[PDB]
């Protein structure tokens, strides 16, 4: 859907902003800082599951830019790793907010944040 | 979610961006450039249906930054029409995809599109 390399850029980058949002904007509930409604989680990480699916398929063929490291490219099926176990990852915290246990949300919270945190070292370009 | 303007500013722009891509992309299927697949047309509708909801509630109190024009906070019953008719269009659209029916996609992706461009109009800083 990307007539140039940076629209895919532009796409993924917004995507991952949004992706991130929706994710950091729990911190405080995970925290205890701020109440839990079970109803407002579920309804947000519905939201996060449709927006976590999305960066990957901008970064096809030749879509070099921004701040992607070249060995997403080369080191396909590893990136794709990386890729899935985030998303399963994701399955797992829908789990948690379809079933309303704030235990299990922060658990499966935490998951999902390591699981960021490895791609970004493994494939995010240093700032 | 907003610790700063300028985060909702970047938000809105992020939500805008993969919104208006979900859209755009469809335009070679409509003009019939690209061939019809229903199945591939609804799941892409599905994505645009979540996405279409996310910006409107970043143009919160004081959120003034960006290219959103004043307007759209000191005259909050009408833009609210603006998006809310863009909303309605939207429905109509997921609509046409669901039943898998070109010619009804083709109008209301036209429809989508009009509703986009009355707010941009209104509501849109001038470039
Ligand atoms: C788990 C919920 C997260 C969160 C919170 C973020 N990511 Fe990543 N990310 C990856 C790569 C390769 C990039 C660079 C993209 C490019 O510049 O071309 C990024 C970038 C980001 C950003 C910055 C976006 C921007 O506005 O420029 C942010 C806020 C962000 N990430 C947060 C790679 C990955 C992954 C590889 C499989 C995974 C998983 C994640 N990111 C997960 C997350
Ligand atoms: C219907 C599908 C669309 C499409 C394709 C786009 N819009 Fe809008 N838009 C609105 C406002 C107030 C802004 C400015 C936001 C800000 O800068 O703070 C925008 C901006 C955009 C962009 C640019 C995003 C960016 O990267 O900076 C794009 C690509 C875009 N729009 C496309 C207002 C509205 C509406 C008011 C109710 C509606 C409806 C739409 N936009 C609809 C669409």
């Amino acid at each position: 859907q990307f007539a140039k390399p940076e629209d895919a850029v532009k796409y993924r980058q917004s995507a991952l902003t949004l992706m991130a949002s929706h994710f950091g904007r729990m911190t405080p509930v995970v925290k205890g800082q701020a109440p839990y409604d079970a109803a407002q989680i579920k309804a947000n990480v519905e939201v996060l599951k449709t927006l976590s699916a999305l960066p990957w398929a901008a970064f096809g063929p030749g879509t070099e830019g921004g701040d992607a490291r070249p060995e997403i490219w080369s080191d396909a099926a590893s990136f794709k790793q990386k890729q899935q176990a985030f998303q399963d990852n994701i399955v797992k915290l829908s789990a948690a907010a379809d079933a309303g246990d704030l235990d299990k949300l922060r658990a499966a919270f935490g998951d999902v944040g390591a699981s960021c945190k490895a791609c970004h070292d493994a494939y995010k370009k240093k700032k």
